[PDB]
């Protein structure tokens, strides 16, 4: 009986782990992008989803999700033909190691947020960042705004570094918000000393529920900017246009919501000429 | 010195040793399984249950750690209180019987409450005592409301991975995504190593989704009956079935109002009947799913 | 090699040692109960277990892994956040204290939030620490939302597998259904195992649900120490409660929409109390 | 990943358990016989061997052998064919399930006396035991005795019921020996309740490291007629006679032997005309 | 649903709670081991041991899983045979005890058989109970076979980190490789971690190594008293201690052989102490 | 809350991550055992391990559970006593290691105690390692006592799964049972499982089986240099070998006694040599080995 090294029920390590040193020598960065938080516009899922698809990707640690996840909260899909069952979309949770265009390599936790055990799940997150020699740890995430999709996508940053978010401006004073995994990650990791920063992009909230390639494309492309990586974005774009030229056709079909979009871009440029509502959209999301 | 009773540590005991499983034929014992918390309508899987193992010899074979599957705060369970203090508790079951039909025949009964937790771990577990035990057959138990009156015959969704099991049906079904439950992704995970599985969903009036409908409860074990060769006494269900499909047409009758939701319902179910009849010469099962499973 | 802290895995570490547990008297100690997350009108719950902790002296006897207990998605622990980063976690305890109260007189304390999983291995720790530290007696605390107004008497009710300990109240109930929750549970179990139990129910007027009603709080701790032989200091706790209730009838002579709801209540609790 | 059920650490159990009930439907009988303790004559390997040679036999539960053995006192033994290992003597603890010569099932309880966790064992073995409702529970001793091989083979019984032990005549006071896990499993099944019986049987000292299977039989017979099971002991019998064969040659070529044997006999006939040897030999054969 | 009983699974069960191991100084528990197995002369570490546990109040705080720790095939506990069946099994312990004085002073006894297997686990555990427990001192016992007769006063070497706790002895020792004990590795695990150590191993005349020599524990236990400030009643120790020397005199005047060996180990004590 | 290093509970921790161990040319690594406790003569297996672990470039991989596998009252940790207290503990170790040769090609080396308890475990463990690590040969070492005299060359007895691999040997054995070990049956499972597997057992003077005697070290490591394709820098190994070697030259000649022993000795050794090197134109394996398995 053969026993895969790792920690019993949290993660098996995936052999060998990969070299995660650069050219200059230092660390990988870390993104953690997961799902079941805050989704709108599945700007999370997308950027994942894109990564994985778009890069050189290998596995480093698989999580075990079947300890982690409430299945009757989020039953997974099943796929039936005619008389029988065909197919099982299996949940994951898993620490990939990717290479960007010019192979600087860098890590990505991704999939489902655990429902149970946030602070074993943090721990060992933590042990296997610093293992790697991880040197900044990023965060997704979204939030649905009273925004329009015909305006540049905005993102609220927050960091322990504030050299590190300097090309942003906060517009927050002390809030409570509800707690996700990948934010006491960040939270857990910065007791540690650890370099964190995260990004919440701003979705049309009327887009909640829906793919916005346009949103995980800003997460993306902030996470390149920051992170020092060359991300081939080119495919992602390529959606999000597409999408966006779709979304145009339906508002530009019904006065209703034109009116409606038509009110945000209004209010979209006042604020340019120049927290509560953070607040009430994050508390829905999370329930 | 203190007694381990065998089993898999955090998910099952056996009642060790097991019966006999084999038939007069050295054949291997049916599986049947039914869980609630999916799709309950009728609560048609709950009273299947309840009368297979209250009309035929029962013997636990394995306990299910319950404990550590269910979500206790998302499913409370019930207490009687009385006056000024507690007096009983509904506790939750997951266990695996073995059972014996009406002329011996030996078969086994995997029911209880669908776990919120653990679903590959459990299935794995049930997926290894059914080979250990000789399992030659799955099949599985569900429900699904729908537009359909009670007042027409109880229709049914079978699925198998042996289309002869299930000749006797027309598949009113192309390709969907529904939600997964454990019932069928034990079904599914089960084929997927070569088992014979075979499942069936069966139709509730959508009035009558929150209530007991032990007609299809009945309905339900007449067809394990058939596919699993098992002789089932359903006499006193019927009983049952009789006496509430009696119930219903009393209070179906004193309302003009729901007297015409069901009689439409008649109207579409008689010319989806002849339809489909003469056609010999989906969308709603995904959407009354998807709604339950929530 | 590794030093490793004892207890039950997966469910509690000892802080280990224990106080002395036993009075004077040589009698086993009370056992107070107090979870959050079944109902929490007026918060009076916590604020009662958060008092308890304050005003007496508190010690550690075992910490449960709320960390295998809790559905994070469905809790999700309150953050701070304060301008471009994250200040704080308010993180979930799940706690077995023992308490001495004004003269020295050793309790328990059973507190935090209701767990969400693993009720029975939960339940069965808990009764074999109190029987292991010779619990005498098993004290519930629990609040609810009622039509009723905060200007009339603060009403409770009463639950005890001995008639004679509730002997003070008349119980308006007979056979229903409900819902369990952890500590309902605890209690049943308890009884089930011949150990006395008790459990107090406090009335919050419904619209001070979602508010720190102290006045509850205080009301559940008076009758603890009634029931449980227990002096509690409540001073603090009824300058808060006065505090609050000060507040409430400000409010009520400001808005003559809201005092005529009020007064309405007043009519309706009247009215009931001569049945 | 599947989990083969049993004990974690103690046994697997094997599916599915065999049918145990008589045509009469009482309980079967438990025999125990395991190595390390004492084994003059090898009678206890040889006794178990024969059984399930000569008789039908299934597997309940394989013990785990490996968490119960120091490997270096009791090295498996490895085969070596020229330039390469080609095949090693793997260490077994198993309880069986037989069918004597009618066809009425017993258990037996084989192979290596562990060296580890006495207590978990044997209660392991009394849950199993209780589980598959044995009625009586028979133990395999050995015990070199200064007695030839050309007398009738002698035996001490124990048991907890005087009824079954009438044939025999006690010459034993109160004495203190070491434990053997199967004495130790006799004890705490007696103090359960549990019907225990056990036969030492006793072999010339001379004899005390080579194969003598007439001991084997006498214990085996003893089984036979104490559990009523009829037991196929003709190929034992022959395998016995012809070893006896070669020991009187041994004898009968060696002057110096012989007068031992002659000066053994002599005495033998003495005691047959009517505790501390025992206490001896048990505690020297114990290290 | 099944009672689980709160320890360090597969190392050891609290008997909890514990009583309360602080004096009224406040000051922490003296601790003292005895474990058999390493060298047991006299067998005066068991004697030692059995009489603290019989003299004085004392309750178990930790039960070992010596099952878990015990090679049973080299070290067969006994059973009683007695004509035709067996009556009786020598069952072996590994125990933590809390123990109080003659004048209520709370102490610590680790003692029972010297474990076979995983000392490293075994010794953090007891040293994380010591810390636990607040143990300010830690002392340890043994017994080694000499060439010494009975019939001159009791040697004993001692060994400490502190060598202000062993000013009275005079160290007739320089660097030495010995085969470790369990006793030894707690004692300089301890140590290392800067918990205060000291050691004591009595000498016993080799010609009685495999009897009970109750004279030897007296010694032992002595010493525990005055090192540990504690106030031990060992009146029946050392009534059987005179009991034992007696009937050795005896054997030395009723054999004209046995009394030269003994005069000839006077002589050699003798000539070895004026060194 | 508390970290978790990753592992076999129980069996292994890792000192994750692993570095790399595939040579220049993408081939895997090469993994030697070297375990004390089944047959030391000359202290060659210990000898061989520490000259190799201080001698180059080394880096733990994984620590085994030694706590857990060894039975301390019959191997008892050596202790310091100075005066009047404790000064040192000779710990036992049980390791993985990871090492790179002189000119970087990496290894892997298992040394340390050879376990009391679990062998299977163990060894399973080891060879899940090796193979989640890409190990393409697993090299063993061994002594062995034999009537030969220190001033003839040193011989050895191969074994290996691959006769290619031992082509420079000449068998002087046939069939044999000799007590088991730790390393000679992970030798013989991981052929079991399709591994390629070689193993050298050193020759020792018996009359220097208590001793350190480095020169049998140095042939061991000599030949994992050949077998492996390593180049180990054996210099400072040398060096104390000569330097054993003539302290035993030495002492051998001031007892006319020992002078004879080692004489006959040297007889003996130059006749087996000359018939065996004439047939060019066993027995004491087996007594030797299970006397020190002892």
């Amino acid at each position: 009986r053969e026993y895969e090294p790792g920690q019993p029920g949290m993660y098996e390590l995936e052999f060998p782990a990969p070299q995660l040193s650069s050219s200059d020598g230092r660390g990988p960065v870390l993104v953690h992008a997961l799902e079941g938080f805050s989704d709108a516009g599945h700007a999370i899922r997308l950027a994942a989803a894109h990564l994985k698809a778009a890069l050189d990707t290998e596995l480093v640690a698989s999580f075990a999700i079947d300890e982690l996840l409430d299945y009757r909260s989020r039953r997974p899909l099943m796929t039936f033909k005619t008389d029988h069952f065909t197919h099982s979309d299996d949940p994951e949770l898993s620490l990939y190691a990717l290479r960007d265009s010019i192979g600087t390599p860098f890590l990505l936790l991704a999939g489902l947020e655990p429902d149970l055990k946030w602070e074993r799940f943090i721990t060992a997150v933590r042990l296997l960042a610093e293992r790697l020699g991880v040197r900044q740890t990023i965060g997704l995430g979204t939030v649905p705004m009273a925004v329009p999709h015909t305006r540049p996508i905005t993102m609220t940053a927050h960091s322990n570094n504030r050299e590190l978010i300097s090309d942003f401006q906060p517009s927050i004073s002390e809030i409570q918000v509800p707690g996700s995994a990948s934010n006491l990650l960040e939270y857990r990791m910065a007791q540690h000393g650890h370099e964190v920063v995260g990004f919440t992009v701003h979705v049309p909230h009327y887009l909640t529920q829906t793919d916005y390639p346009a949103a995980a494309q800003a997460l993306l492309e902030q996470v390149a900017k920051t992170g020092s990586l060359q991300l081939p974005l080119a495919v992602l774009a390529e959606a999000a246009a597409e999408v966006q030229a779709k979304i145009d056709e339906q508002v530009q079909a019904s006065a209703e919501v034109a009116q409606v979009v038509a009110a945000l871009e209004r209010q979209y440029d006042a604020f340019i000429d120049a927290g509560a509502e953070f607040e009430r959209f994050l508390a829905q999301q999370a329930e």
